[PDB]
């Protein structure tokens, strides 16, 4: 569980959106089944972290808008990473418009993790994570 590593990264995302610390746990309990949080500053931590890539791949195969390398290592091949991404592209065209982009980024996410658990493959967080910060 948990190949990726969010900490730092989490830890200037809150500095940098002046975020309480709600999102320290928030981000993470994000995607867990059943789970469903409405909160603002967890759609300011997504959209964040699709801004240091960089730090969260320990093998720097995550890279924005080009991750199949990051892919292939965490059980996916191109077309299951591909359909990943068909998702985020899908639910940032349906996800209603909104000035808040913290909103708004939540809203993918959100239909996002309900998109993906429709695949009869399941994938990990890591490679789901991973595919929606990469596109988003």
């Amino acid at each position: 569980n948990l190949s990726l590593n969010f900490g730092k990264a989490l830890d200037e995302c809150k500095k940098e959106m002046t975020l309480t610390d709600a999102i320290n746990e928030d981000f993470y309990n994000f995607w867990k089944e059943g789970y469903e949080i409405k909160n603002r500053e967890t759609g300011c931590a997504i959209m964040c972290l699709s801004t240091k890539l960089n730090m969260l791949d320990p093998e720097g195969n995550l890279h924005h808008g080009n991750a199949m390398e990051f892919a292939k290592k965490h059980g996916a091949d191109e077309t299951m990473a591909q359909q990943l991404i068909d998702i985020v592209h899908g639910c940032e065209k349906s996800t209603p418009a909104n000035d808040d982009k913290c909103i708004w980024t939540l809203g993918v996410a959100t239909c996002f993790k309900a998109e993906i658990h429709k695949l009869n493959w399941a994938p990990s967080m890591d490679v789901a994570v991973g595919e929606i910060l990469a596109e988003v």
